[PDB]
RNA sequence: AUCACCGCCAAGACGACGGCGGACUGAACCUUCAUUACCUCUGUUUG
């Protein structure tokens, strides 16, 4: 929360004797504190609210700073006087006086006169003191102007009797109870900020009769003129000032009051809602409507309706939206409640903990629905690539009947299967009848995964539904259509695949380490212990934490912190450095020692460390947490040492609560995720740029990296893996030909449903499998979930979840085992079209360890994924438009030509790093024109190399395909929300209401149209990609998706932002124009990477050199799939 | 559309023309992979 910068989270629970939700504050994740009590007594929160109160009487300098002496003295006088009051009030301790003064004067407390010419210097006094008067100066100065009097008024306002901004008391009660000050009033307002459980406050308390009276004169058009007049005045300044909604708010409020007076003869708004419809109910809703419009950060004025017609339409749509938001909320709670025990109104899922539980479940569902949409697309290409089979679902009874009846189709599918399964001797000798059973089963296993409306819960009912479908080896009946019985062989073949992959795991894990030279850089005892630990973590494991960062990023952070502290004279700060190695650049992995160290570290981190760290508590957790905080504080004080109050500065990490005693790392990492969600929203408020928001919110992620870096180092030392850290780059092997240990048995005991699920996973990309395990881990890590008080209920639940996890892990650890060192299991001939000369494609990618070899393998795996979906039909035209020419191949060769001498690219790369470090080490602020010219020249060669590699090895083509899939994937995710909100939650909601609120049911029902449901289907089944000729239009898709999500404005509005932000993350800059409610005129450019940012030429001027990430060829491709064009700035 | 969206604090008199909450709500963030990979390191307070 923001209020007074008070620390802690808010929780909503039941317990109140009224039987309703109440919001409390928790400081350690466990305790519960009442808002009025806390916000009236907490030192930090009090001081925060006091200074906020002072800031509205006398403003501090704008920061979006340096005050005048007049301004400074004014703030100081008021501060001192107010301090004296609250001190004597017994609200303020002497201990906290310094904090109060630091926060009264955040700009600093030591300045020389304004005409002095000193380092720290006041601004010249303004011509009028009113320059720094705030909105509340008038109200607080009614009983005089002196500091003593301003302070007295502020104190009364905050702690005794709340005033309006005009200086009048807000409340004049006649009862036994005195009216509160602002602090308590606002705190009570927070206390009752809880989810509505019913429809009471959604009824519209006015109609046509009220409209006739109220809109005799068009208030909306006149308010619109207020907005235009506000715009013009701000636009009249030489620097064009933009008007915010917060500045418009008072002008609209006055205009609306004058309107009420015109209608009623009075400005008194107080009305009687219970008495029935009224003009003042309508007015209250008009005020609320403009309150919403004025809360907008961007272009508030532009959104103002121009007309009574527009205003009433906005009010209607907003009302319709709020009803559907409330009905989705209710229907979701009910769905998660089920039967349980309790009284829908008292359900755990109304609470903050319960809503967090819902959120992580819902996200798992999205990922699940998403993974099996891709599976569907994969199975389509497997079975019916040319669409020989208006239901577009191959698993539907009508279509699956056609598949099995077609003998050639089934046979051709079995012959193509290698692209999905790899080499599968297990499936070779089923026979034609056996094959038909097998193709049928996988379609039914897909359907069993895909046709689930489910959620996560303590019973693991979801996995039970999965098991019910996937344990089947027979379907239907003999007397009726679709009788399929799997043959004993077909069954054994299904069960054998997962069995053999498991059996093979031990030796694969050994070979992985062996092939990365790990056994060459470790004693036999050390290597043996490492290998044993890795296999043990995969074979027998509890549900671990996915909260761990990626090792590379952890290592990057550790490297960055090490680098800074090692540059400081104060050696005490060197303590915050680890001996963890830097992250390797890809080229550095060519060095055996470097590979060995990184792979050993990577496998250790992901498996044995993750297993160990997840359940850790006490000193092993608290030690690294504290150290991470100490480090951030040390870093902050060093960087900003010159700035004010530097000796008391703490890292922003210090706001975060320490781990509780008995809390596991898994639990503390999950709590931290809550902080991140909150921090991103807060940052988006200060700046709406998603990437700048991420930078300002990154301190949380950097705390986790620092904390985990210290834990990882500690673990390495504690378990005797120090040797890994001691391997130095370029070191020659300890043993030239080491004797490896025996492979450990990795055999498992798998149920049929696991084997079935495992085979369906072969139609889902590995990344999406990984995402499923990551979310499963996140959901399992969640504290405060609904549980059972049924003793063995949790034992069965835990068995299902463990078996599910084993399927995912085995799939991931097996990776390319059935593909490696074998020919491409698909036709490469269609991909010749991507080259001008087909012979050139053949020479490069059609076979007749090294770095060129790894690159060819990467490309072929890329093409495989396109073939897996049968997507050459979708992007053949576009790809063939951007054919790779022989001159590009030749140019790339000569740039990389290493046979005679240092190749062009290697020379360029080394010159660039050489110069960068020379600048950043010897003089980070400066660079000579000649140094800068060679730097630019190096970048140019580097760019040319990147662009040619991107074309010759088809990087551009594969990135375009991936981008396309990601965009459509994001829209499919929205489609899942449509299906689920409308098909489940709203239906549930409508049934609770019954005949009481038919108006709400008609509004719920409005969520659906034929076109929206069609868009849901077309997205789900990639029907938008089903065009033999031409390129897909993603702009039109986004527009269809916007319309699909119209039932929920927050989603409809977010649809385009999702896609923009997705591209931005990659450095692609997309822009649309909105005309007639449709996105259009898509343009594409890129964000250049800025080298030598704050570095100046020795001769003067910015020394900045810019690097392009992407070729014009790729930008053109991206533009084409958005039916747009490239527009690079000049 | 491109930070929105939902909700809370009612009046003894002319206003809420002011204050707020929000893992609570979408959007983000985080993420198995010897991937394309490039931006010195590091970051208080305000906002």
């Amino acid at each position: 929360m923001q209020i007074g910068k008070v620390q802690g989270r808010t929780i909503s629970e039941f317990g109140d004797p009224a039987g309703g939700l109440k919001r409390k504050i928790s400081t350690d994740g466990k305790n519960r504190k009442e808002l009025p009590a806390h916000l009236s007594s907490d030192p930090k929160a009090l001081i925060g609210q006091w200074i906020s109160g002072i800031d509205k009487i006398y403003r501090k300098p704008d920061s979006r700073p340096t005050p005048s002496k007049m301004q400074f003295d004014a703030r100081d006088d008021l501060g001192e006087a107010f301090w004296k009051l609250v001190s004597e009030a017994g609200l303020a301790q002497d201990s906290d006086y310094d904090q109060f003064k630091r926060r009264l004067h955040p700009y600093g407390d030591k300045f020389q006169p304004a005409d002095s010419g000193a380092k720290l210097k006041f601004e010249a006094d303004p011509p009028e003191p009113q320059a720094f008067h705030g909105r509340w100066y008038g109200a607080m100065s009614k009983r005089g102007n002196d500091a003593k009097e301003l302070a007295a008024a502020l104190y009364e306002h905050l702690h005794v009797d709340e005033k309006r901004i005009d200086g009048q008391p807000k409340r004049n009660p006649k009862t036994d109870k005195f009216a509160p000050g602002l602090v308590v009033a606002r705190a009570l307002g927070i206390e009752s900020s809880v989810l509505p459980r019913g429809m009471a406050r959604l009824a519209r308390n006015w109609g046509e009769e009220e409209i006739q009276t109220y809109f005799v004169v068009d208030v909306a058009a006149s308010v619109k003129e207020v907005a235009k007049a506000a715009v013009s005045a701000a636009q009249a300044f030489d620097p064009p000032r933009q008007v915010s909604g917060r500045s418009l708010s008072p002008k609209v409020g006055f205009a609306l009051a004058e309107h009420l007076e015109r209608v009623t003869g009075s400005k008194r708004c107080s009305f009687d809602p219970a008495a029935g419809p009224s003009v003042l109910a309508l007015h209250d809703e008009v005020k609320k409507t403009y309150k919403r419009l004025c809360a907008r950060g961007k272009n508030a004025a532009r959104a103002f309706p121009a007309d009574k017609t527009e205003l009433l339409a906005l009010m209607r749509h907003t009302h319709e939206n709020r009803v559907r938001n409330q009905m989705v909320r209710m229907g979701r709670v009910s769905e998660y409640r089920g039967q349980q025990a309790g009284d829908l109104a008292q359900s755990h899922y109304w609470t903050s903990a319960g809503q967090t539980e819902i959120k992580e479940s819902e996200i798992f569902v999205r990922l699940w629905v998403g993974a099996f949409a891709l599976a569907g697309r994969s199975m389509k290409a497997w079975i019916d690539p040319m669409g020989k089979i208006n239901d577009r679902d191959l698993t539907a009874a009508v279509n699956i009947r056609q598949v099995i009846s077609n003998k050639e189709m089934v046979a051709e599918a079995m012959a193509r299967r290698g692209i999905y399964f790899g080499e599968t001797p297990e499936l070779d000798r089923l026979g034609a009848e056996g094959n038909e059973g097998f193709v049928f089963a996988l379609l039914r296993y897909l359907r069993g995964c895909r046709n689930q409306t489910f959620h996560l819960g303590a019973r693991a009912g979801f996995l039970k539904e999965i098991r019910k479908e996937l344990e089947k080896t027979r379907w239907g009946k003999a007397k009726e259509a679709e009788h399929v019985v799997l043959t004993d062989k077909t069954v054994a073949a299904i069960r054998a695949i997962i069995d053999n992959d498991a059996k093979a795991l031990g030796a694969r894990l050994l070979a992985d380490l062996s092939g990365a030279f790990v056994a060459h850089y470790a004693s036999k005892e050390h290597f043996s212990t490492l290998y044993s630990e890795i296999v043990k973590a995969v074979k027998d494991a509890p549900e671990v934490s996915s909260g761990l960062p990626r090792l590379k990023l952890l290592l990057k952070r550790a490297d960055g912190v090490r680098g800074y502290v090692h540059g400081l004279r104060d050696t005490r700060k060197h303590a915050f450095a680890t001996k963890l190695p830097p992250p390797p650049a890809p080229r550095e992995l060519d060095d055996p020692a470097t590979k060995a160290r990184y792979i050993a570290l990577l496998r250790l981190y992901d498996g044995p460390f993750r297993a160990y760290a997840s359940g850790i508590t006490g000193t092993a957790l608290a030690g690294p947490a504290a150290r991470a905080k100490e480090a951030a504080t040390a870093l902050a004080q060093s960087v900003n040492v010159t700035k004010a109050y530097s000796d008391v500065m703490e890292g922003r990490t210090s706001r975060l609560r320490p781990p509780n005693d008995g809390e596991t790392l898994r639990e503390y990492l999950s709590a931290l995720t809550g902080e991140t969600a909150t921090e991103f929203r807060v940052q988006i408020g200060y700046e709406s740029d998603s990437e700048n928001a991420r930078k300002q919110a990154e301190f949380i992620e950097n705390y986790r990296r620092d904390m985990l870096a210290f834990m990882f180092e500690d673990y390495i030392r504690a378990k005797g893996f120090d040797w890994i850290l001691k391997i130095e780059p370029g070191a020659t092997a300890m043993t030239r030909a080491p004797v490896l240990p025996e492979p450990i048995d990795t055999r498992g005991q798998y149920e049929h449903w696991q084997a079935a699920l495992y085979l369906v996973m072969h139609f889902v990309p590995a990344s999406d499998v990984s995402n499923l395990l990551h979310q499963l881990r996140k959901w399992e890590a969640l504290q405060g979930k609904y549980e059972l008080v049924q003793a063995d209920a949790r034992r069965e639940a835990l068995d299902l979840v463990k078996r599910f996890r084993d399927v995912l892990v085995l799939f991931l650890k097996t990776g390319e085992a059935r593909f490696e060192g074998r020919a491409a299991p698909f036709d490469l001939k269609p991909f010749r079209a991507l080259f001008a000369n087909p012979a050139t494609f053949d020479r490069l990618f059609m076979a007749t360890a090294s770095e060129p070899e790894l690159r060819v393998a990467r490309t072929l795996r890329g093409l495989r994924q396109i073939a897996r979906y049968n997507h050459m039909a979708v992007l053949s035209d576009l790809f063939a438009k951007h054919k790779v020419r022989d001159e590009e191949v030749a140019r790339l060769a000569e740039i990389e030509d290493e046979t005679q001498e240092k190749s062009q690219i290697v020379a360029a790369q080394e010159l660039r790093t050489d110069l960068h470090d020379k600048v950043m080490k010897c003089h980070p602020k400066t660079i000579s024109p000649e140094e800068r010219q060679s730097y630019a020249a190096a970048i140019k060669t580097i760019e040319e190399h990147r662009f040619l590699v991107g074309r010759v090895y088809l990087g551009d083509h594969l990135r375009l395909h991936r981008l396309m899939m990601d965009v459509i994937g994001r829209l499919i995710d929205y489609a899942g929300a449509y299906e689920r909100d409308t098909g489940t939650f709203l239906i549930n909601a409508s049934k609770q209401l019954g005949a009481g609120a038919d108006w709400a049911v008609t509004i719920a029902g409005a969520a659906n149209t034929d076109a929206r449901t069609q868009t849901r289907k077309d997205l789900a089944h990639f029907n938008v990609l089903d065009r033999a000729d031409g390129t897909p239009d993603l702009t039109a898709l986004v527009n269809r998706a916007r319309e699909m999500m119209a039932y929920d404005r927050k989603r409809k509005n977010a649809v385009p932002r999702s896609i923009l932000d997705m591209l931005a993350r990659l450095g692609l800059t997309l822009k649309w124009q909105m005309k007639d409610h449709l996105l259009q005129d898509a343009t594409i450019t890129q964000a250049a990477i800025k080298h030598l940012d704050k570095v100046r030429l020795t001769v003067g001027g910015p020394a900045a050199v810019t690097e392009a990430r992407f070729s014009q060829d790729y930008l053109q491709m991206v533009a084409a799939v958005f039916n747009g064009s490239v527009q690079n700035p000049k």
